[PDB]
């Protein structure tokens, strides 16, 4: 399975605490203006940039009290209102919503949640979260109600992340079954997408406008693999560099995924020609 050579057009970050650094870019997630929006785990806070990679504010400190985070990992935007959704590491193990404004709206799922590990927003306004060391998912509604939740251990051994579509199917990459795992909120186990030899350790999944599913991995250089809903293979790319531990994926529109990862730094890869203006 040969893939195309990719490269990225755009790198930001570095090691710190001042805007624009990081000590652990651990999740990210792109809003409907593309901007970019990034759990700075070790500083408690979240960091907005714009599509090119460029400060624009940030928000939370740490603390357990409202507007501040204690070990935010992961992050997922509510695409209608640009309302940030956020999760807290297992310790803190719940979730937090703040507005595109950076404002505090509520926190919940303290009770519910365990090792939070993967957080996605459906078009409803519905939050699918997915936890590891016990392989389960939780759905929440915007107030904070547990919608539904099922267990997974029969399917699932290293969970890392999550997207989801328009027809209630919750799509999950798992680092040790080489592949992309689908279910649907009831909690029935549906079909895989990718397999060995073709999605080896997926580091995370992302999904297109046009309902695409990227498999992304860091096995042996960085490498992109595209399938529809269904499990048919379209495209795959690989960079000609090994990144640093990678951490997670998030989605642009206009052909573009962006890139966390251990060193302090984005990158943002374009996996598809643009096409030339006029056609």
């Amino acid at each position: 399975i040969k893939r195309q050579r990719m490269i990225y057009h755009c790198k930001f970050g570095e090691f710190g605490v001042m805007e624009g650094q990081f000590t652990e870019p651990s999740g990210v997630a792109v809003n409907a203006q593309n901007d970019i929006i990034v759990a700075d785990t070790n500083n408690h806070r979240i960091q907005i940039f714009d599509k090119e990679g460029r400060f624009k504010f940030q928000f939370g400190e740490c603390g357990k009290r409202d507007s501040q985070l204690l070990y935010p990992n992961r992050v997922a935007v509510v695409r209608n209102s640009g309302d940030i959704i956020v999760t807290e590491r297992s310790p803190t193990h719940q979730i937090q919503i703040y507005n595109q404004y950076g404002q505090f709206v509520r926190k919940f799922g303290a009770t519910i949640l365990q090792h939070p590990r993967g957080v996605t927003v459906d078009n409803k306004g519905r939050i699918i979260v997915v936890e590891c060391k016990v392989m389960r998912v939780i759905i929440f509604d915007q107030n904070g109600n547990v919608l539904h939740k099922f267990g997974c251990s029969k399917h699932l051994e290293f969970p890392n992340g999550v997207v989801v579509n328009d027809k209630q199917e919750i799509f999950i990459s798992d680092n040790r079954a080489h592949c992309v795992k689908v279910f649907n909120y009831e909690g029935q186990y549906l079909r895989q997408i990718g397999g060995e030899g073709i999605t080896n350790y997926p580091i995370g999944v992302g999904i297109n406008s046009n309902g695409e599913i990227l498999i992304a991995d860091n096995h042996n250089n960085f490498n992109l693999t595209i399938f529809t809903q269904d499990g048919q293979l379209i495209s795959a790319l690989e960079s000609k560099v090994k990144h640093a531990q990678c951490f997670d994926v998030a989605l642009m529109d206009d052909g573009s995924v962006v890139l966390a990862s251990k060193d302090y730094r984005l990158y943002i890869y374009r996996y598809v020609q643009l096409a030339p203006v006029g056609m």
